[PDB]
Parts: C-alpha cells; structure tokens; sequence
C-alpha cells in the first residue's frame, strides 16, 4: 500500500563488511533502508558520531535507495519519527538472537506497530562484529579483510593519535 | 523488478495463532505472501495436506494479498520457481535460530539469491507450536485459546474417526 | 504468606514428573534436594506413550521406591495423561524438572508458559544438577548397559540389579 | 517443625514488574522469601541501596511473607547467617541459564548445605529487565507498564534532578 | 622423563566415529585437517544398531574409502559396541569429533564426561568445521537425497553416485 | 610426521585447576605445549604478566614438554611466529563455544593454517573460572579447592597489600 521504509540501527563502531553485506541484501528487498548511527550514549565509542556516518556514507553510499542518519534517543520513537516499516538486525549468534526477541518485545509494547525483521550474516562474513574488529586493530593486527579501505585508514589515523 | 514475495513455508499441522500473527505481520510488509505447507513425505502429518491447505486458508483467506499452496518440501527449487524475493520463518527458540542459520546458508550456496528473513513472535504466541498443540488435543486438553476455531473443530472430528 | 503455618493448607507438594527408564543418581540427587525443600515429594512416572520404555512403570516405580523410599516424605505413582490435569488433581504447588543442558532449559520455559496458560496456578520449579551428576541420564544409561558397559557407579544397586535381570532374559 | 526460607538475591535497580511476579510466585510457596539488594559491587547501580530497598519495600511490603534487607559481600556468607534453605533466581534467557548453573555449582562447592532454585518468568514479563528499563526512562520513554508506581515517581525525581 | 620421538609409542592414534551415512565433504574436511595433526586417523564407523541407516555398513566404509583414501595415514574401519571400549582396543590417544553447534556442543560435553567415567584414559577432542562446511550433517543431505534434490556440491563424487543407485532401486 | 606444537593462550589471571587440567590433558597429546599468557593491556588484570607466568611455571613446570611464555595477544601472529600445529582452547559453556567457532573462522581467513582444537572439562572443573575464582577470593571467600597453592598464597599476597 505505501512502499517499504527499514532502519538499520546500530553504533557502526566502524562500519565492517559484515554491515555492508546486511545493508546490501536489505536493500534488494525494501525501497528505502535507513543506516541509523546511535550516537551511543555511555558505551563510549572509538569513532566520533561524524566519523562514522562518513565512513558508513563511503561505504555504502553506491547504494542508492540508502541513507545515513545520527540519531539518539529511544529506537522506537525514532521509529515513528521516520514513518518505518521496521527495524532490521542481524543475528550472528545466540546472545544476538535472545537479545533481540527480548528487544523487539519491549518496543512492541511500546508502540503496538512496532516490527523487527532478522537476517542472518552470508557464511563469509558470520564471525564479524565491530568490537571484535576494534580488538584486533588494538592490538595492531590487520583488518583489511573485514572492513572497507577508509575504515583500514581510519584505524591508523586512530593508531597516530596514540590508540 | 521489484514488487517483494515472499514465502512462508512449514507443515502447519495444524496452523495456530502463532502462524497466523506471522502470516498477518509479513502482509503488511510484503506485496505478497505465500503460504507453503509442505507435504511433509519424512514426518507421518496428523492432517492431510488437504485438510491442512483448507485450515490456513480458512485462517488467513480475509488476507488478500495471501496465497496458500501445498509443495513438496524441496525449498530452493520452489523459491525459484515461484520467483520469491525471500523465505520467512519465524524463530521461537534458540534450537529454531540454529538450524535456520544453517539452512540459510545452505540454501545460499545451492542458489545464489536466496533469501531468508526472520521474525520473532510477540510474547503472547511465544510458547505455542503444532507440536505441542497436538499432543495437548490427543489428551483432550483445550486448544481453543491457540487456534482458530476451524482447527479446534478439525481436531473434533479427528476424535470422533481415530485418534 | 496468610495461612497460618501449622495448617495443612499451608504445606507443599511438588510433583517430580519423568519416565524414570530406570532412576539414576541423578534422580536421586534431585529427589533428595527437592524432599529438604518441600513437605511432600511425589515421583510421578509417566507411562511413556511413545518412546516405548525397558523397564515396565510397576518395575520403574519399584525402582524408584528402592531408591528412595528412605525419604518418608517421597510418595511413587504412575501416571498417564496430560501433566497439568494431573498437576491439578494431585493438588500440586508445583511441578519440579531438573535442567541438564539448554534444550532441557528451552523446552521446560516452554511448557510452563503452556501450562499456566491451561491452568493459571500451574507452577514449575527448576533445579541444576550437581557437577558429579551432570552427565547422567537414563538414556545413556540404558546404552552403556545394554552393551554391557558397567553402570554402577550411576544407578542404585537395585538398578544394577534389575538390568542384570534384564540381560539374563535376552534384553 | 521446619519452615522455609528462601532468600532472592539481585540489584533491583530499579525492581521492576518481572521482580514482582517471581517474589509474589515465590511468596506463595515458600514460609519466608527475603528480598535481598546487593549493593552493587562495581557497575555501579543509578539508584542507592536506600533507595532501591524503599522501592523493594513499597513494590512488595504488601506481601506478609517477604522481608527486605541490603547486603554486600559473598553470597554463600549471607545463605548461611540467614539460615536459608535456598536461593532464588529468575531465568530469563540461555545467558542466565548457563551463568547460573556454574555459580550453583561453584557456592555448593563453598558451603554443601547451599540450594539454588530457578523460576521462569511468565510470558507478560519475560521482556523485562532493569537495565532495559534505566535506558528507556533515561532517554523519556514511559515505563508505566513495566514497574510499579513507586518507580516511575523515582525516576521522575531523578529527572528532575538531572539524571 | 619422555618417550623419544623416534620411538612408535611417541604415535598418536586418533578415532573419528560416525555412522557416516553417507560420508558428506563436512566429514572430509575434518579427517583432512586430523590427518595433518595426529599420526594415525581412524574413520571408524558404528553399524548403527537398529538406526536402519540408509547405506549398509559395507557401502558406507567403501564411500568412506573412496572420499579420503587418497590421505594415506587414515584408516577405515566398521565397529560395533561402546565406544569407550574400541577405543581401548585400538590403543588410541583420542576420539576426535566434529562441533558443528550448540546442541552438538551439549551432547558430545557429556559424552567426554561419561566416557571418562568409564575409562579415565579416555579423551575427546573437538574440532569446528570450515565455514563453508558448517551446515553440512548427513541427515540433512539425506533428506535433501531423499526429495531429490541435488547434493552434489556437499558431498564426494562417490556419494552422488550412491544416492542415483538408491533412487534406481526405489529411494 | 613432523612433531606437534599446541599453544594455550589465555590470560591466567590467575591460573585455576581446570587450566592446569587441560594442560595436563594436552601434554599428553602433543609433543609441545606452549602455555601462553596474554599480557591482556585493556581489561587490565589483577596480577602483572610476570607474576602470571610464575604461577604458571609453578604450577605446570612438573610436565617436562609444557613452556610459558608472555605474549602480545595478536594470536595468529603468534601462531606463526611459533610454528604451531594447533591452538588449544578449552570450552567451558555454550558462550565459549559461540565466540572461538567465530575466532577459529576468522583466524583461518587470517592464515589457512591456522587450526583450533577445543577441550571440554572435566566435570569437577567445568564451574571453574578465573574471573569468578578473582571475585570469590576478593571478597574472602576460601578458593583453595580451585587454585594451585602458589594462586592462594599470591591472592594472600594481595591481601596483604589491602585488596
């Protein structure tokens, strides 16, 4: 009745190819996909708010039905604000799957047209997260495999900066 | 190009609430659902694929942009053939999550463009199954609060024939 | 908490549902925490419609009788039909399972949402086994017996007993 | 001659519906159920011990059975100086689960006379959980649904006085 | 205090067991990467006692054979009987198998904990399989097989093979 | 033929009888068993990367093929640099399972050689953990029954430095 609107939310802290490929895939079955950057309120960021917009927008911007959005505050007020049609997630393990039923349960309650949509990583990409990403840069080994080439840049800038 | 279908496979035997909020939440997000009983040739139904067709379409038919069609299980060929966009299924429980993850995957590798979407139910459905729903009317324990009425009447006349 | 506490109205009664094919240690163990914790224990051994059983339920209630019949609040009966009607005719406070791994955890959540919905004072109660007891069930019990593996060390003496019996009539 | 006591140990911070189900659940088939609110060993908790034990007191002080008491330290020290016959915890997810089961197994190996009983949220509650409900009515979401009245008015006083 | 490496009783002999039926490439991957690490692998597959297993035991050794013949430390042999005893009369060091997920996980923990009971020199160790592998189990290919679906990237040439003389004999 | 070198990574801190298990059970099975502790920078430890491998050498140094050494964390580096055969990594709970499926994958996309092999405990160690023996042991708590002596002396060490 009214074409498809679907939110990705997350703290893109960075961005990797696990994101890329669920944002790819979702954007072959709704007409708009929203990349929604929780600024992150505690659980402190490595990558500034602006930082990771710019290199979800590198990444993802030959994508033409995608757009990149900060947001704060609650998701499923985010939700109504942008007219959605749902939330989508990946779930790469079981603690994603209990964390996310549980998530999607609440924020039915909270707004009764509330919905969440799964999709599971493609076998290549099941093992990657940004926090296991973020440790393996800390540590100085390469991620040149998982993430897209800005976010390989944006790492030894952080490594220059005494990260 | 880009009009979504999607199907939404299983046994439905019988389909129960839990189903039918799954098939009712993928409508309003899908030009089209199809949903597909499969015959079920490993298991032994309690239903017929027949009884099990009339049942859903009973359920669901005040949904226009619904179909119901029997197939034989074989997942990847009929998702080809009926041109989907994506598979949905819904998980209740971890043990759901798994083997979904590995189908998914399976699948992917026998077709490239195969598709798999998840939903979670809402909290009411949660604990509901064919399996267990069966097993409570074989020990005339009331279903009523689980299933339509056509399936608390379908299991009657299961009483009154064998079973 | 209103029912005075001498009041037979305020005392427990937990049912310990199973197929017991045969009683294990394991069993036991939860018998005997369960009996510290509530005024009246009852063994309740399915039948086992589907799944048929080795030992018939007049042998596995003697088994567990043998077992635990040194607990003079633990009672030993057979049952068939749907847990919850009997859950509502024993008077039950509650229903106890023991939760070995997460199936056993995802499955008995389940049910006791299934069952509350049948009956909203249905009550399900959980306990973990004791790590010298974790890897025991009457499954792989009954395997290791059949192929004459000695299980001693896991069952009763009368369980040992018994699947002696059983060897000696041709399983 | 021997009652029961049965003690429920956690931050509560805040307690919420869920808490209230499993002590009222617990209440009912235990002589005496102490509500006990850890101080909250590091991962500092929003509200102070006072505060969640009035909250505690006024959610609950309704029920004739149950007493409340702040406590620090090990868990197995405060079973044995309250003669407890055992300890409560709620499961909500495989997480729990597992998380338990090894502490069970780790306080009977500290003290042999130490119990651990398990309950499952009801299906209306299985959703909730303190944390989930700090970040919802920190970021002005209504939490009405979810804790008792006393809650909310705290939540508005720390509102009120900036978070 | 050591056995020199020299000697044949610094070996390591390790029992992958399975019904195998069939042998899928999840299974191939397993054994090559156990053959890089352990002296002597063993393909040891269990007969099945009354699992009706779709291939006999003959088909599933020589499919066996056939799949991982070309690794020239493996072995492959039919069993029968509890593991915990094969394992002792072929002297090995291990059992080997394969995690493919969390139920797997659960199983073969307790497994390792009976078996040790049993015999305190027994030892399992686990692998995960390949990502590309990871869905892979025989029960799923046959099911697949069975609707006559194509399993041809999943398992060897010879198992292809096996399942068309399957179908031309009513399968 | 080659002979086999297995490396135990982890950060021991401190080392626990169900370690010591493990590697008792791997030194009978491999040639060489590299027991290797992390330095673990982030997620700082309570006892320094010297005392740390002391109590590992104290330990273990009765099993003549076990060596100790300190390392960086970047495992697959380590891996290389040591010419292993295998990393051995126990696993305690479906957690552990989850995330080294997933560190197994993304370390052989990092090095096709690289190759993970896993142990389960024995059951009177599956409850054991470093993390929960540090939290017993800090609030007084006896851990004798879980730790080598040369651990319980080390945490009477810092107790006497007021921890």
């Amino acid at each position: 009745m009214s074409k498809t609107r679907v939110i990705y939310p997350g703290t893109f802290d960075p961005i990797t190819n696990g994101h890329v490929d669920l944002v790819t895939r979702a954007s072959r079955m709704f007409d708009e996909v929203v990349v929604a950057i929780a600024i992150g309120h505690h659980k402190n960021p490595l990558f500034s708010l602006e930082e990771r917009v710019a290199l979800a927008q590198s990444s993802l911007g030959h994508l033409s039905n995608v757009e990149f959005v900060g947001f704060d505050g609650l998701l499923v007020n985010f939700f109504k604000e942008q007219k959605a049609t749902a939330v989508l997630r990946g779930l790469r393990a079981v603690s994603d799957f209990e964390y996310e039923f549980q998530l999607a349960n609440m924020n039915r309650q909270l707004d009764p047209h509330f919905e969440a949509v799964f999709l599971t990583p493609s076998e290549q990409y099941s093992f990657i997260s940004s926090t296991l990403i973020r440790e393996i840069a800390r540590l100085k080994g390469d991620v040149t495999k998982f993430v897209p080439q800005a976010v390989v840049e944006a790492f030894e800038r952080k490594h220059q900066q005494g990260w």
